[PDB]
């Protein structure tokens, strides 16, 4: 048995009257015929509540503390992709659901967006054979990144389909902070170490990525160009 409160947009709340053997309070709400369920820390209404539609896609409904503001957010069944999201506060509403695009390439690999908005950002992921670049877009500029240990990776593609590369370590010693320079004539990224060169890492024509390690002078490449599988590699490589 609950208390029911008044939302922002004429919506409605009911929380429980008192709580549970954990201090917290149960939430109820039901939004176009979908019932949501929470719990919280407060007595008041306010909290976060959470729902599934009958497309699989996941509601979450935020209610802010004063109760001053409602936040209803729709994600695909991963939970993570946001749709779509509806504020109300002071008797009005924004509703904002995102842009999507895919570039599918000859070779079968793709870009895909979602969460476009109209200041040029969203959400970006590159499918490639074996695995999945995510990232983001920003100012049309789109970033996928691979992070490992102290190292992070940035793929950049231009507006244009320009790609670059560049490497970041925060690692405070040099006895094994990593550094990079790209070659945008030969598309290739070369990681040093330590003062050594240690691998070039070329991003090809076909949308792969090979590894190919120096030798212990730190001057010539030796052994062959590998083709990475799998995202797993890419980490092993920025190690």
């Amino acid at each position: 048995n609950s208390v029911s409160v008044d939302l922002p947009g004429s919506m409605k709340v009911l929380v429980s009257k008192s709580s549970n053997a954990d201090g917290k309070y149960d939430l109820i709400a039901t939004v176009d015929a979908l019932e949501l369920s929470g719990t919280s820390d407060k007595n008041n209404g306010s909290g976060v509540l959470e729902g599934v539609k009958a497309d699989a896609s996941k509601v979450k409904l935020t209610i802010s503390d004063d109760l001053g503001q409602t936040t209803l957010e729709v994600f695909k069944s991963d939970g993570s992709t946001l749709v779509s999201k509806k504020v109300t506060s002071g008797g009005s509403s924004t509703e904002e659901k995102g842009g999507e695009k895919i570039i599918t390439r000859a070779d079968g690999t793709r870009l895909e967006y979602t969460g476009i908005k109209s200041d040029g950002s969203g959400k970006a992921k590159e499918v490639l054979k074996g695995y999945v670049l995510e990232g983001t877009l920003t100012a049309e500029k789109t970033t996928l990144v691979v992070k490992e240990g102290t190292v992070t990776l940035s793929k950049n593609i231009s507006k244009s389909g320009e790609v670059s590369v560049e490497l970041n370590d925060t690692d405070s010693s040099a006895a094994t902070k990593k550094t990079a320079a790209w070659n945008s004539g030969t598309s290739t990224l070369t990681i040093t170490v330590n003062s050594k060169k240690t691998k070039d890492l070329v991003f090809t024509s076909s949308n792969t990525i090979t590894v190919q390690q120096y030798d212990s002078n730190g001057t010539s490449l030796e052994g062959s160009a590998v083709e990475i599988t799998k995202l797993d590699e890419i980490k092993n490589a920025l190690k």
